[PDB]
Parts: structure tokens; sequence; C-alpha cells
């Protein structure tokens, strides 16, 4: 499809940058932490445009990286997890993996309504050999599709998300979830269109990030507990 090029530069993106340690970077504080999730973010204004990177790592027993990512991105779920949308739909499929979704998410009093049109892609990033796990992300960023011209009701948001995820796997008998624990990074750069009240946008955005991982990650261990593992 006419994404592959986006696609690849987005996995590469992430693999390259999302991964490496913030912990000791002076820019970039801790806001969050509830048992093994730990949401940081940096803070960015430019021309009255709040950018604030977030970034998020968890680890969750019981599931896998695959397990992770197909819930991530089934939209067949999304409902189930996912608490700040409006309404969603896909508007274009462009491979097995890859889809474009368009949606508006809740508004925020006082500022306008955003909605966002995104590249959802689920890709498998294999180990250098086949005794390593190795990694599952999706990646969702923003894409033009002229099905989905701006509006003027909403405020188009840009973003840049992804979720990683690393499986750690620990006699002759069956593996139990009991020994599988999933590491996850989680990136979100969000661009909000256009300005915002700072404060009220950073304090939606600690609140509610914390929220998604704590609700989407316990939904995927629900969800999967009792049926065969996927690796
Ligand atoms: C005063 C408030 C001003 C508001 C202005 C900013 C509004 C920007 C809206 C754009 C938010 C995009 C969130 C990303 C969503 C998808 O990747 C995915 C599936 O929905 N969910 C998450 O990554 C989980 C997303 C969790 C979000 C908390």
């Amino acid at each position: 499809h006419r994404f592959v090029q986006k696609v690849e530069e987005m996995v590469q993106n992430h693999m390259t940058y999302s991964l490496q340690d913030v912990g000791g970077d002076a820019n970039w504080q801790l806001v969050v932490e509830e048992g093994e999730m730990k949401v940081y973010r940096r803070e960015v204004e430019e021309n009255g445009i709040v950018l604030d990177p977030l970034k998020a790592t968890h680890a969750v027993k019981g599931v896998t990286g695959h397990e992770v990512c197909n819930y991530f991105w089934n939209v067949d779920v999304r409902n189930d997890w996912e608490t700040t949308i409006e309404n969603f739909h896909v508007v274009e499929t462009l491979a097995d993996n890859a889809i474009i979704i368009y949606q508006t998410h809740k508004r925020v009093w006082p500022a306008s309504q955003r909605d966002v049109l995104y590249l959802s892609v689920i890709r498998k990033i294999p180990a250098l050999t086949e005794n390593d796990p190795e990694t599952w992300i999706v990646c969702n960023f923003s894409v033009d599709h002229d099905s989905a011209p701006l509006n003027n009701r909403c405020v188009r948001a840009k973003i840049n998300v992804a979720m990683i995820c690393q499986t750690l796997v620990s006699g002759n008998q069956e593996i139990s979830r009991d020994n599988i624990l999933c590491k996850i990074t989680y990136v979100a750069n969000v661009n909000p269109g256009g300005w915002a009240p700072a404060s009220v946008l950073r304090a939606v955005a600690k609140r509610e990030y914390p929220k998604f991982l704590k609700r989407f990650t316990s939904y995927v261990q629900e969800k999967t507990a009792g049926k065969p593992i996927l690796f």
C-alpha cells in the first residue's frame, strides 16, 4: 500500500529512539507511579501550543507482547477499554495489519473538541535469532486522507503514538501465564492542533494516561486469562 514507507519510517523511529532511557534526563519528570507503572512527561510549549512528550513504562504479568499489541490494535475491542473517544471508525483498510482510523475525542471544557485521523499498524520485529523473543509494536500516527478533511466543528489534532512490547518467559511442563511478563513502553506525542489552556490540558493528561494504562493492561489480562497463550 501507499503508506508502506511511512510505516517503516515510524517503526524505525520508535525502535531507535523510544526505548532510550529518559530517567537520567533533567527535562523528563516522573509524574505518576503506581505498582510497575511509571509515567513520565517533558513539558514543551511552542507558540501557545502544548506538545508535552509523554512516555510510560509498565510490566504486566501473564500476557505476551503479541497479545497486548493485538488488543491495542484490534478495533473490535476498542470500546471495551478506550474511554476518551466519542466515536471512531475505520476510514480505510490498507493491509491485514494496517488501517486508517478517524475519531473524535470527548470534549474537555473549555477547549474545543478535537478530532484525529491516523494510520494504525501492528508489526513484529524479530530478534537476531530464534532463541530470543523480541518485539511487537503498534504505531498510531496522523496521516492525510481525502475522505476525512478538516472540518469547522473540531480542531484537528496530530499524533505520534507507539506501544512497544517485549516478552519475558521464565522441566518439560507446559508454559504457564504465571511465568510470563510483558514489558511495555508507551509513547505519545500529541499536537492538540491549536490553543488549549495549558494547566487544564496537563491535568487531563496526568489523569488520563495512567487511567488508560491501568485499564487497558488489566483488560488484556482479563481477556487472555485461561485462553491458550498466543506468543
Ligand atoms: C483542555 C484539553 C485540550 C485537549 C486537546 C488535546 C486533545 C488531543 C486528542 C488526541 C488524543 C489521541 C489519543 C491517542 C489515541 C490512540 O493512540 C489509541 C486508540 O484510541 N489510544 C491510546 O493511545 C490511549 C490514549 C490515552 C489518552 C489519555
